[PDB]
């Protein structure tokens, strides 16, 4: 059976611990992540596959009360199926020192040549919670249309298991979004949903409506600070949205999640759109 949905099989060998993934392109992740015409792997999907490949490594679970920390992410190419890389994504993980992980994630061109298209580092830590600090007073009702018309504008388009944005909020530089999984049941055997974490990074459009003109360019994620994994994730989740400071012509954001309750499930720092 396969490791994990978005971790297939471990191909460990004596270069170190890798795992593979095959996908088909009809996959959620993928099918339903669409950019300028194209089924690509939603950025999401990398990180919970980091998590899975960090979380078997460690023997099967994230051990102590403690959370499963990946940092100084980056995004390179996107990943889309085709008869090069037959659907396959790798995933390396090396440990240079104690406690200090290493992850790359790659693929085969036509070329036989090798992609990097997710590079990061991880570790397992003692966390804090954010807390959700959202005041409703004066707050602005952000259309949700809007916001993915404005996806669509840029060239990216989300099927129904992917466009989990249900309400949006905005004050100020501070969004609060509510999220949900179509099917809740799907969210067996995650312990993040990809299309929750992408729907929390879809949320950040509700900052920028104002700001981007009607045909802006393609956006997408390009680097992360960190993610934290603090508990299991329920299928339903409120997320609070914070603009941070960024160099142009980039953007930058702060996310956390919480479940209906307002215990803090994930935190994301210092996530990086660009161009």
């Amino acid at each position: 059976e396969h490791l994990h949905p978005l971790l297939h099989r471990n191909v460990s060998d004596l270069r170190g611990l890798r795992y593979l993934s095959r996908f088909s392109g009809d996959e959620s992740v993928l099918a339903e992540h669409r950019v300028n015409g194209q089924a690509v792997l939603a950025g999401a999907a990398m990180i919970v596959m980091i998590q899975a490949a960090l979380t078997d490594a460690l023997g099967g679970a994230v051990p102590a009360g403690r959370g499963l920390v990946i940092s100084d992410l980056s995004w390179r190419q996107p990943f889309s199926v085709d008869a090069a890389n037959n659907g396959e994504l790798f995933l390396e993980l090396s440990m240079p020192a104690a406690g200090d992980y290493r992850i790359g994630i790659y693929a085969y061109d036509q070329a036989a040549q090798l992609q990097l298209h997710c590079q990061a580092r991880a570790s397992t830590a003692e966390v804090q919670a954010a807390w959700l600090d959202f005041s409703s007073l004066g707050a602005q009702v952000v259309d949700v249309e809007a916001c993915y018309q404005r996806f669509a504008a840029m060239g990216i388009e989300y099927g129904a298991g992917h466009r989990r944005l249900l309400s949006l909020v905005r004050q100020g530089d501070q969004a609060l979004a509510r999220i949900a999984l179509q099917d809740p049941a799907l969210n067996s055997g995650f312990a993040l949903h990809p299309a929750l974490l992408d729907a929390a990074m879809q949320g950040v459009m509700a900052l920028l409506l104002d700001e981007l003109e009607e045909r802006p360019a393609l956006l997408l994620p390009a680097g992360l600070g960190q993610c934290v994994l603090l508990a299991d994730c329920p299928a339903s989740l409120q997320v609070q949205i914070r603009r941070a400071p960024s160099t142009a012509p980039d953007y930058c954001f702060d996310l956390a999640l919480f479940d209906d309750q307002g215990q803090c499930c994930a935190i994301l720092n210092q996530l990086s759109f660009q161009p």
